[PDB]
């Protein structure tokens, strides 16, 4: 049997799968600690590792990556769980090794396959507090050259009037996504700022584990890809829209929650942002 996760619901995507729209043909390089390639719930079309200590980007010691792949596009099938965009191209682009942790220059050179590949869209699921201008470089030049780049706004909760927004996420470049529970507030961990754009559910989300198993986890770092799998919905119901469509769009159209340093523009709601 398989189940679909509350989130993928909360965001409106099966509006799309019901449109005949599932991501076909767009490519989403899951920039993180590798794709499990081999899950039955996944299908993985290429990828590279930029990681020293760890050569194939088809292997996921940290499990995050797999998880992160199938919020994104875990396939529509009789089995485990279904990706808001489950017939995209998944690309495993490892800047992370099984312990999540990653020097920027991996990073950077994980951005620069992307662009070299010409993804469509970049899912980081990865933030620090602070970041460089060579990653800002590299992650602005992705954006400029076309690709709609979703990053984790981070865990640091509140801290008064200070963002708490950790990088690549607090660049104006990126979409910066904060976590919401399935009752459209917004988790108690979920960093805020004016740099947050917009809120995907991130509390218990169940999703692809390396080894052929499925599990839930708690964090930005998986509301971001119900971002990032709505941008490839869009992508494939609109494939001449540019990113900034893409991103104005999801924007424009997100569920108003509350005050904009704690909410962004709010909950994404795919369906309305693909009308
Ligand atoms: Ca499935
Ligand atoms: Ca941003």
């Amino acid at each position: 049997a398989q189940s679909v996760p509350y989130g993928i619901s909360q965001i409106k995507a099966p509006a799309l799968h019901s449109q005949g729209y599932t991501g076909s043909n767009v490519k989403v390089a899951v920039i993180d600690s590798g794709i499990d390639s081999s899950h039955p719930d996944l299908n993985v079309r290429g990828g590279a590792s930029f990681v020293p200590s760890e050569t194939n980007p088809y292997q996921d010691g940290s499990s995050h990556g797999t998880h992160v792949a199938g919020t994104i596009a875990a396939l529509n099938n009789s089995i485990g769980v279904l990706g808001v965009a489950p017939s995209a191209s998944l690309y495993a682009v490892k800047v992370l090794d099984s312990t999540g942790s990653g020097q920027y220059s991996w990073i950077i050179n994980g951005i620069e396959w992307a662009i070299s590949n010409n993804m469509d869209v970049i899912n980081m699921s990865l933030g620090g507090p602070t970041g460089s201008t060579a990653l800002k470089t590299v992650v602005d030049k992705a954006v400029s050259s076309g690709i709609v780049v979703a990053a984790a706004a981070g865990n640091e909760g509140s801290s008064g009037s200070t963002s708490t927004v950790g990088y690549p996420a607090k660049y104006p470049s990126t979409i910066a996504v904060g976590a919401v529970n399935s009752s459209n507030q917004r988790a108690s961990f979920s960093s805020v700022g004016s740099e947050l754009d917009v809120m995907a559910p991130g509390v218990s989300i169940q999703s692809t584990l390396p080894g052929g198993t499925y599990g839930a986890y708690n964090g930005t770092s998986m509301a971001t890809p119900h971002v990032a799998g709505a941008a490839a919905l869009i992508l494939s119901k609109h494939p001449t829209w540019t990113n900034a469509q893409v991103r104005d769009r999801l924007e424009s159209t997100a569920t108003y929650l509350g005050n904009s340093f704690y909410y962004g523009k709010g909950l994404i709601n795919v369906q309305a942002a693909a009308q």
